[PDB]
């Protein structure tokens, strides 16, 4: 198909990554994933804002404005003729002879973006999924969505091998987030989740779900909870751009309540659905 | 020059990295740096053993045996006519459509290796350097020499900005290692350095230095020391394949003892020197 390369949408074959691209040697870069529904991008501006915020945290200067980045994503969706799926885009410090310290400010960051056709996870949304607990051994700046994703890779692989969908990470027995999602717990009609500090990524879907809870008049408490407390929740679910609101019904062979999707998860899902881009008559 | 791309030696210009190489999207790979002295590779078997150990820790199966890999490195040095400098090489899990979990075991690892002429840091080995303390916020698996190096990048740049040569890292005041080196402290002729656990990289230069210490009958204690204890050391130095034995004479304005390279550091440097290749 076509790939965004810096500021040009070019055929995939034209793209050339250099061996000393800092993203290849130090994982020196940041990324974002945006869901596209029937041709329209969901919450694109929030993701672009976060891309800039992550880049800014590690002192990378994106050479163009948010408006130009947005136009390029639009063009990218159109050229690839993406119906339902997602856009993946990343920015690295640039190509420079291998050295740990930042290169001279004359080095231009490398931007890469591409699309993939991928359906909404129907079965998962309806039946819920199994999860497993994995110790969070990642670095202390999890608030930065960088390319240093080796801990997440190891965690997801561990979940996958046990037949689970997601690994629920925990630092010092406190549940932080999943390897590629945020974690939510429901107890007596109250919504709980780890606050957005350096221990987790402040997911866009996480914010959309909290906004949804406020809308259905559901109390939200951003307080962390332990593994022991999670297993005692009435409901539990994970959120991500691609997972939306995916119910977790079992953790390591222990059912969350009766092993069925809860009433509040369902409500939150119905409210989330009103935000997804759709026509008016088609 | 020429680059080692998998098992072939190709001209730099021909090497192309796929946008979906896991090393590019997840830092999913491991690397080594081997010093070359007058055409001879220093402690190559040790770096090769460590490359395979690092790969094994994150379950990457390198398609070549150590003998083939050794043979390939030699060809690389020869083709590039490397006299004194280093070889950099890495292995990533391979190219696959973006997904966090491992690809189908059919996917092959991508191997990249290249050389660079680079003289010994003679000026620093004699004069010593300045360092600064930076909180270690890296992950808990520092024993794996992976491409996830953003923590070391930020630490090196902070030191670089204060005019310092290396950032000495610490976990809640306990000294671990440097951004790209291991830290050693000397007090009353006794050598101190953080033990080789999940908190640091088990440097090859570090192990050579400890071997040098055993050779000159200097007591070695692998016990962690605090940032405050380090400032009260008689001597201090960092080691890395490229830094060899670099004396640290000042940390954050506070000089170590007198700000002169100590006597034991000098004895270690001399014993180290007996090991580096010096053919005519
Ligand atoms: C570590 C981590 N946490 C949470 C998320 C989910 O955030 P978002 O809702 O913005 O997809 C992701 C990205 N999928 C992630 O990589
Ligand atoms: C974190 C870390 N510690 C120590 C070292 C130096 O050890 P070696 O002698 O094996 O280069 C390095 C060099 N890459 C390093 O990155």
């Amino acid at each position: 198909g076509y790939t965004l390369w810096n500021d040009q949408i070019v055929k995939d074959e034209e793209v050339k990554i250099d061996k000393e691209d800092r993203g290849y040697q130090f994982g020196d870069g940041v990324y974002e994933v945006v869901k596209v529904y029937n041709g329209e991008m969901f919450t694109v501006n929030e993701h672009i804002d976060r891309l800039y915020a992550s880049a800014e945290k590690i002192r990378i200067t994106i050479p163009y404005t948010k408006d130009k980045f947005h136009q390029l994503l639009h063009e990218l969706v159109e050229k690839n003729e993406l119906n339902t799926g997602h856009i993946y885009f990343q920015v690295t410090r640039g190509t420079s002879p291998r050295a740990h310290q930042f290169p001279e400010n004359t080095v231009k960051p490398v931007i890469i973006g591409y699309t993939k056709e991928n359906p909404r996870p129907l079965e998962n949304l309806e039946k819920g999924v199994k999860a497993t607990f994995v110790e969070d051994i990642r670095w202390l700046r999890c608030d930065i969505k960088s390319l240093n994703l080796l801990g997440a890779v190891l965690a997801k692989q561990e979940a996958h091998e046990k037949g689970c969908y997601e690994a629920i990470l925990h630092r010092n027995n406190t549940v932080t987030e999943g390897s590629s999602s945020n974690v939510f717990g429901i107890k007596d009609g109250i919504l709980y989740t780890h606050p957005a500090n350096n221990m987790i990524a402040k997911g866009i879907t996480r914010d959309v779900v909290i906004a949804c809870a406020n809308e259905i008049n559901m109390p939200v408490k951003e307080i962390p909870f332990t593994t022991h407390e999670a297993l005692k929740m009435d409901e539990l679910f994970v959120t991500s751009t691609t997972s939306e609101i995916t119910p977790v019904i079992e953790i390591d062979g222990k059912l969350i309540r009766d092993g069925k999707v809860g009433e509040w998860t369902r409500k939150l899902q119905k409210q989330f659905e009103t935000k997804i881009p759709k026509p008016l008559h088609i």
